[PDB]
């Protein structure tokens, strides 16, 4: 039987790595893309379809599930896996991003964060409660409860925020370890903060490594800083993390962001872009994104992408999908989403294979030349 | 190879019949239920899923497709079957119901009907244009262009409407026959009108039989008359139609309506109820409909129906589907719709098998006793 957690690196090229994470519920091929399913569903897809696209793991969120249908309720019903019908690993975010994004709904203290408004209803999160919710969900990869520092941030505020997150990281560690069933069957990842500042990123990495985690996320990015800045921060931040554990870049991203992040040592990704923008009519192709709503696609018999191996591209035309999306038809959302998630997984497969073969640098160059032609 | 059209009756019980319609694109088992897909999609289902539920044929609509994406456009793209990815028979309604339902948008004459409002855009239908559109779509069963008489109607107005429909039926016949490819590969059904009046129903049946059609629809019902009245009209109306051709009751209906209509000699049905009410949270079960939104289902681990063989009932709980529908999630619509269409197809299968075995009367009684308990 598989271990609780084992990350193995099979091949490297520069800072890029490819390998596997073995967990009780399955193997995760890295670099990995995690489709997002905040409401216990990857929007518009059956779990079998998510799996058919090549996904090894999906992401859920403590915050959303706490509100609906409720953490205790999901536990009573047998856990998140049984509830939604996905039997493979699930990573759950801790709510720490919502601490920032929904801050106007919040009262924050060193103890935790209380969210208000069911109208005006209150829900509390803290390192202890976040870890408890993730246990109730039966999460396989549990994220520490942090605060995603807003961007931009002054060095003083970035430091204060990061320092609180490191204290919360220790509390997350202790809460996780104190629950035997969780400690024995799930993994716990810490989240590096520090905004765009090298010294704070170093302090955060050191604090997290001292505590010790199964994996290390780079938090606090993909919050409006832009690719140049994000890459600049990754350049110094990723090498600060333990080399022998997975590196997870939260919230990234567009295909080119993913490629560049892998070039900088990232092993795991999540983003709503393929799902959300899919429902909005944006389809990813090897020649760049297209908006299927555009009148130029109304009689285009080609598939969304000329090479894509997904079921959507095997069967339906751009013209049909154009019609569906224009008409607001549910099947439009379904087909766009399946194709985009499949595209993302094919991207990850090409990345993995090219690293394994020592030709990732060439792949990255070729990918960019064509995607941005 | 299969014929253009051959209806064979394999077994009978009272007025009920079971058999097959063989057409070039496939065999239709009767009594048959046709899922509705007005916008070139059965809402929230891939065609493969529609087929997996047991559907042999689906319904499209001349009116909706004329407006979006356009009949000529669909023809240019290779026809409706290729466009939407359903390779089996498709029946297309003629627009005659919309002549009534959208009458405030219309100017009507003996020549046809023009619909207004793309803002204020005009679109014309007539027997000739309706049949032409259905040809452009590549419909397998073409419906005559009629007018669904509003309900209630005075005998005078019902007569005038019916008489116009019979003139339009002859024009539909001639338009269909004048197009060699259509005449050789598709079938044409006439539509009986006459409101709730026996003498007008008889005149309409006689006119249609004199013209001659491949099948005969009972039109002008399921327009607010209620089951008692609908059944009363079917009691005298269905025997007026040629016995050796299919009898299609347009717009019906709830499960009990279908059972009673089969008891009265109906072979084919269409209705948006399982799809539309599915998206609205109504699930059909052998113990009657339930509304999955109801709080009583929030922690109910049972499938939607205890006996249903559909994929949804094999995998997901009422509690999960309750959550999805409450959350407005697309997967909620998908799962409810697949289950409801599967339920309807299982109903049709039970009807067919019971007629084949000479125990349909018993089935109808048992069905009603449990469904309305
Ligand atoms: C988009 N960029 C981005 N996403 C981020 C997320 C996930 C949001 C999570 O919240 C939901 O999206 C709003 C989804 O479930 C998503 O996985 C983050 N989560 C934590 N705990 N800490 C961060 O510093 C953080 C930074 C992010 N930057
Ligand atoms: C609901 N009851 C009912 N439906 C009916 C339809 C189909 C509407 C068609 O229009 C669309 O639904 C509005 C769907 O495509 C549907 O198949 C009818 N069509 C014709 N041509 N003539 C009728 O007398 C008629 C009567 C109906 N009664
Ligand atoms: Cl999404
Ligand atoms: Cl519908
Ligand atoms: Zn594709
Ligand atoms: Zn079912």
């Amino acid at each position: 039987d598989r271990p609780r957690f084992s990350f193995s690196i099979a091949a490297r090229e520069g800072k890029a790595r490819t390998g596997t994470i073995e967990m009780k519920r399955g193997v995760i091929r890295t670099p990995a893309f995690m489709p997002v399913g905040t409401a216990a569903t990857v929007k518009a897809l059956k779990p079998e379809t998510v799996r058919a696209t090549g996904a090894d793991i999906i992401l859920g969120n403590t915050y959303h599930l706490m509100l609906r249908p409720g953490a205790e309720r999901i536990a009573k019903l047998g856990g998140l896996h049984s509830f939604m019908g996905w039997d493979r690993p699930i990573l759950t975010d801790s709510g720490g991003y919502q601490v920032m994004s929904l801050s106007s709904l919040t009262k924050q203290s060193e103890e935790g964060v209380t969210f208000k408004s069911l109208d005006g209803s209150r829900h509390m999160l803290s390192p202890e409660r976040s870890i408890e919710i993730q246990h109730l969900l039966g999460s396989d990869i549990v994220m520490a409860f942090d605060e995603c520092t807003p961007y931009p941030a002054t060095p003083s505020r970035a430091a204060s925020s990061m320092e609180r997150s490191m204290r919360w990281a220790k509390r997350s560690r202790d809460a996780f370890d104190s629950r035997k069933e969780q400690a024995e069957n799930a993994a716990l990842f810490g989240i590096q903060q520090g905004s765009v500042f090298e010294n704070l990123r170093q302090q955060s990495a050191d604090a997290l490594a001292e505590i010790g985690f199964d994996g290390y996320a780079v938090g606090g990015l993909a919050v409006g800083e832009g690719q140049d800045e994000m890459f600049r921060v990754l350049d110094f931040s990723v090498p600060m993390l333990p080399d022998d554990k997975p590196h997870y870049l939260m919230g990234v991203g567009k295909p080119d962001d993913i490629v560049g992040a892998v070039e900088r040592g990232i092993d795991m990704f999540d983003c709503v872009l393929p799902t959300r923008s899919g429902r909005n009519g944006q389809a990813f192709t090897w020649d760049g994104p297209i908006n299927i709503r555009n009148a130029r696609f109304s009689e285009d018999l080609k598939p969304l992408d000329s090479e894509c191996h997904c079921a959507v591209c095997q069967k339906w035309s751009r013209a049909y999908i154009h019609h569906l999306i224009r008409a607001g038809e549910i099947l439009g959302a379904m087909l766009m989403t399946e194709h985009n998630i499949a595209f993302y997984q094919q991207l990850m497969q090409k990345i993995r294979d090219s690293i394994s073969e020592g030709r990732f640098s060439q792949f990255a160059q070729d990918f960019r030349a064509r995607y941005f032609a």
